[PDB]
């Protein structure tokens, strides 16, 4: 046999999950050349479809029937990306046949329709009403909160969570709906490393991902290498694509047996994800998944609009505050009274855990005590004094050699008056300190061979270790506001 | 009984089509008060549902079943607009019960499902494929044409057209798909009076309008007036709402027996409309219509994005063209040689049928002879020598008493040099004359008692009458470009 790489926690960061060479046993995959010649098929193809797709053969009406052949021929003879489906009866079972093409290869996926058509119609209507009602939401928090409960009410999943991804791709459960006896994961954080770059790519490219059974045994696709090119078949868009063994073990530790997740894509990146988890196997009919795929596209457009609105509104309000303060600084009797004003001062321009004003030897801390942090920052800046703007989200925490210390892990500053040490500072506390007061998801469970990290506790500890000593970073909005404020203060 | 106004061409522009007091016989309508008390019901309620909804009574589980009552209870107890539907078997038929509330009145519409779950699932999948595929179009013309052909392929309508409404609400068939034996209406124009303000409002508020059989006899609603307010029930959102007698006459003259239309709303105004016509009665199942309602919302958002992109691109191109012209005029030895350039002159900045350059007593016409027309415009402007910018879209056509005259219906004039009579003019020919180059959509048909205006040719003649002597008006973008050109030439 060829070489094989064992998937372990040390190498899973680069696991080739897009080319597993196997599919979930709830369906069968047929791979076809651009001329319709069968390149490879699944080992269970004879079990599900009752016919053998011998490589090098061509499909016939005796095998897949006329509807599948007409769909396929319309695909092979078409131009550009192809994606279609048809219903057909093969043997006794009714199969949903999904067709698509990728990297010049054509795929046919035979999925048994186990649910009744009446339920499929009702479930489609409910999904379509989500698609319609989601346009009425005024804010993304309301949207995610309402959609999570409506998605659970419709699908009946034991748990539904909405994830929102932060600047570093770390996940956060921002909304939840769950069975009464289930442990709540609301507010849990987990590191970006829990969803490898390849998985994030797949979540961005494919709007819906479904795992019918985590305890499944993959069915192989033979040959594993493409007969024409010595490379594995790229199953990136396959609906039946196998699951990584590590994610299976992770979900297994949580007792999750099935999952379905709906991606939210904004600006070409995975902005959020509705993830539905079930404690027992659960299949969602293909027409309903297609309705959720349209929901994903619509909700992504709505969330993009709502985020653009929220950003524009924050820029408007910030500009109004900035102009009001820039005027008052000249109009007021004292620049400290203006800048340090509890509501109209600089502390209201950038969301911060405190601020400090320094000018002509004068100092004043806002919402805290930051005099020594500013002093140490200046002592560091003295090694590179031409920095009129300074930005850090990872100020080094000092050793126990001093009782006073840099508890403000983040510092942002502006030198508005070089002549008299005119400095403006914004401070933020550790991103762990900003959350630890809310508790932690730490629990103990029966755990598989890979150990405790494949559990929500281990995931949260790994996040805590990643953001340890780091404050929430200054976004491009904050940096823009800071530079604009300096440009305004350059006149004063 | 109260008097009833006869709907005729003299008063049809004021017809209150939103309160017809009747519905189409393919379904039944029940009106309810906010407490669930029956206010009024359609005279066919017994024929379809098997029970009588006597005003003042309450619906019981024996009449409509628990599903309808649970949905209604949720609607009556919910806060804000309500809209939901459920599938239920009432008497001998399976119904799609659509519930909604308007002006504090609750309505229940029972529609018999004529198709099985199969076929409906396939039709819904096809509609969903359109919804997904329409996001791949990069231009509005390609979108409208492809959607028109795919909508015809799915629905099987004898004809499908895409109307695009203009600044004066006039319509134009910009795309068509039709049966081999059907007469083509591509490029037909019709006046705004063909769709009164109330019909436009309803097409904006309700994304789907269906007419199952134009030859139908409306089923009246009794009582005719709301017992709580003594006013007619507002059916603006009802899907069974009756059709005006005059549009039934119009479609009867066209030989059309059924119609379905999908609205395209951009900026809160009816931007366009896909209309499907059938030569025989045709019903579209409710789940499929809800799929097309989501298609209408998605298509409206896509068309809005595409039109915004096209407008921004036109502003970019116009800016570059204006700057290029200014540079060439600065580098050219003779300003006339640059301004009269066929590809980079004033004729390239604004869509026009002709232009004229005048300066220091020099005159030069572009794309034809406009010297005497410009002379007459100056004669009109000489009455107000302070007018530096003038535009008109209804230039009075001179009589036959002169061999030459103002043969231009549109005139846009700008003065860039008061001392040197520096003037720029753009001219546009009659809109009818502009269309006549593409053919004449006129034919004769059998006509009804309202006479020839309720025919496609009658609508074309009425449009010709409405735009006679008028050119396409100068839009805000054209005026902005013209003003910027004026300022740039003043700088030069
Ligand atoms: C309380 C719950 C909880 C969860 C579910 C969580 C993380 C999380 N993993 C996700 C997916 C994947 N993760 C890995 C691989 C790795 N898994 C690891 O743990 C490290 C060692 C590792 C690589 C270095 C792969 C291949 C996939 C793709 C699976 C596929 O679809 O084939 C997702 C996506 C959405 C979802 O599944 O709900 C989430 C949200 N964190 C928590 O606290
Ligand atoms: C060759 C084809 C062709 C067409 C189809 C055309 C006109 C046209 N009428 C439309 C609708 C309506 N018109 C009127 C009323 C008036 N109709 C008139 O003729 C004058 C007298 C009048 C009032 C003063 C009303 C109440 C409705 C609403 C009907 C309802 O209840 O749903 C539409 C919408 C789309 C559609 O119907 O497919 C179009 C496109 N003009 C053409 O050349």
């Amino acid at each position: 046999m060829t070489s094989i790489t064992p998937v372990t926690l040390a190498n899973c960061e680069d696991e080739p999950i897009h080319v597993p060479g196997a599919i979930q046993p709830h369906g069968a995959l047929v791979t076809l050349r651009a001329d319709g010649m069968v390149l490879a098929a699944s080992e269970n193809i004879q079990a599900l479809l009752g016919f053998v797709a011998s490589p090098g053969s061509y499909l016939t009406q005796e095998q897949v029937g006329p509807e599948v052949l007409r769909m396929l021929e319309e695909g092979l003879t078409g131009n550009g990306p192809w994606s279609n489906s048809v219903e057909t009866r093969i043997g006794e079972h009714l199969f949903d046949v999904i067709g698509h093409s990728y990297k010049e290869v054509f795929y046919l996926e035979f999925e048994i329709r186990t649910a009744d058509t009446l339920s499929i119609t009702s479930f489609t209507l409910n999904a379509q009403r989500i698609i319609a009602q989601v346009q009425l939401h005024n804010d993304t928090a309301s949207l995610l909160s309402n959609v999570t409960d409506e998605l659970r009410r419709m699908t009946g999943y034991d748990r539904v969570m909405a994830y929102r991804f932060r600047h570093d791709d770390s996940g956060e459960v921002v909304a939840e709906s769950r069975r009464e006896d289930l442990e709540s994961y609301l507010g849990q954080r987990y590191p970006a490393s829990d969803i490898p770059a390849q998985a994030r790519r797949l979540y961005i490219q494919n709007p819906i991902r479904l795992i019918a059974d985590v305890a499944y045994t993959p069915m192989r696709v033979f040959p594993a290498l493409n007969p024409e090119t010595n490379e594995s078949f790229d199953l990136s868009y396959s609906v039946l694509r196998s699951v990584s063994p590590i994610h299976c073990e992770y979900l297994t530790n949580m007792g999750v047996r099935a999952s379905m997740s709906i991606s939210i894509v904004v600006g070409g990146k995975l902005w959020g994800l509705f993830s539905c988890h079930h404690m027992s196997p659960k299949l969602i009919p293909y027409p309903v998944r297609m309705s959720f795929q349209i929901f994903s596209q619509v909700c992504s457009a709505i969330v993009e609009r709502l985020e653009q609105g929220r950003i524009a509104e924050l820029l408007r309000v910030s500009t109004e505050r900035r102009l009001a303060l820039a005027r008052r600084a000249r109009d007021a009797d004292d620049l400290f009274g203006a800048l340090a004003h509890p509501d109209d001062g600089i502390a209201a321009l950038i969301p911060c855990d405190g601020a400090l004003v320094m000018l002509g030897g004068r100092t004043l801390s806002i919402r805290g005590d930051f005099e020594r942090q500013a002093g140490n920052v200046l002592q560091r800046l003295q090694r590179d004094p031409e920095r009129d703007i300074y930005h850090t989200d990872n100020w080094p925490q000092p050793s126990e050699d001093s009782p006073d210390g840099g508890d403000c892990c983040g510092v942002l500053a502006i030198r508005f008056h070089r002549q008299e040490s005119g400095w403006i500072f914004w401070f933020r506390h550790e991103e762990v300190h900003r959350i630890r007061w809310g508790g932690k998801p730490e629990k103990l469970l029966t755990i598989g061979p890979s150990g405790p990290r494949l559990t929500p506790r281990g995931s949260f500890e790994a996040w805590e270790e990643v953001v340890r000593g780091h404050s929430t970073p200054w976004s491009e909005t904050d940096l823009a506001i800071a530079e604009k404020l300096r440009l305004d203060l350059m006149e004063l």
